[PDB]
């Protein structure tokens, strides 16, 4: 068993007053006053992120962990925080996003944000059985949270999987992808063979809330994986009792308008 395996455990085990106070703590949080209510007022006009994944992936982008360019694409798209984000950067030449949608499951947010044309949405489309195509830059932010420990790490591998697959396909591309359970051993064991084969790292977000203890892999970065996931797991087991609340902080607005 896994320092993180206990976080989770201890997780888990939380009053909902202790569950409450421990999921924000010390967190950054975008402000999403504005935005949430012109996204379900069915304003499309709008450069304000579609979901609180913009932020993730542009703090990747600004730290100098990711290279986003050429053609993207977008897999687990959800409702297209990181397929708005990637349009927006002028290195960015187009992004094909796919997602399932369906029953609990977000559809693609439509709107204007900067670039919103050279996305292609493609709603109804399991990526899992997807056959990899030509790709510069291949993102995934998939990993549905579950009490179940086991259940995350099965479904971080089969997004490990995943990313071999489409590096198999385009042994050049640059990836960034969500790893939902990075403290599971039969996780750490895929996430070190892809490594050995592909380089990359292991970077944790601030926006990620206590509650989850997603990392993001990227090939731009290094870093031995069990130190990464160890570290993070002593942070996110310290912060239980801690008081702080969020730190609230200005959402990404991208602009609207045309790429061409
Ligand atoms: C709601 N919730 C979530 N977690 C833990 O946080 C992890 C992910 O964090 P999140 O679940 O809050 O994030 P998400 O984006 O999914 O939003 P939401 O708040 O709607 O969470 C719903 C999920 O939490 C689960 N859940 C609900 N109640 C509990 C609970 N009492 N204990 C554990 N899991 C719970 C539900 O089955 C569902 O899977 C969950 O996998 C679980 O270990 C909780 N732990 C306690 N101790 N009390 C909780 O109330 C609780
Ligand atoms: N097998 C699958 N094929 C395609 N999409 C899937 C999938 N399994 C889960 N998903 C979708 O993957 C999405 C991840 S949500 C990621 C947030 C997104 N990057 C943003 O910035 O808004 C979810 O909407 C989920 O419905």
């Amino acid at each position: 068993m896994t320092l993180g395996d206990l976080w989770k455990r201890r997780l888990n085990n939380c009053t909902k007053e202790e569950f409450f106070a421990y999921r924000r703590t010390g967190i950054l949080e975008t402000e999403r006053d504005k935005a949430r209510e012109l996204l379900r007022k069915g304003e499309t006009n709008m450069g304000l992120a579609v979901s609180r994944g913009t932020a993730k992936l542009a703090w990747l982008e600004e730290r100098g962990y990711v290279n986003l360019k050429g053609e993207v694409v977008d897999l687990g798209c959800g409702r297209g925080g990181w397929s708005y984000y990637a349009a927006s950067r002028p290195a960015v030449m187009g992004v094909k996003a796919y997602t399932i949608g369906g029953k609990g499951h977000e559809a693609p947010k439509m709107v204007t944000s900067l670039g919103w044309n050279l996305i292609k949405f493609r709603a109804g489309m399991d990526v899992f059985t997807m056959q990899p195509h030509r790709a510069d830059t291949v993102m995934c932010d998939i990993g549905e949270s579950s009490p179940d420990a086991a259940i995350e790490g099965e479904r971080t591998r089969k997004v490990i999987l995943l990313m071999e697959q489409w590096k198999n396909r385009n042994p050049s591309a640059s990836c960034v992808f969500k790893v939902l359970a990075p403290y599971r051993p039969e996780v750490i064991e895929a996430l070190h063979r892809f490594q050995l084969q592909w380089g990359g790292g292991l970077v944790r977000t601030p926006f990620s809330r206590n509650s989850t203890h997603e990392m993001y892999y990227s090939t731009a970065i290094s870093g031995n994986i069990v130190n990464s996931v160890n570290v993070q797991s002593r942070k996110l087991l310290a912060r239980f009792g801690d008081q702080r609340g969020p730190i609230r902080v200005p959402e990404m607005d991208l602009g609207v308008g045309t790429r061409h």
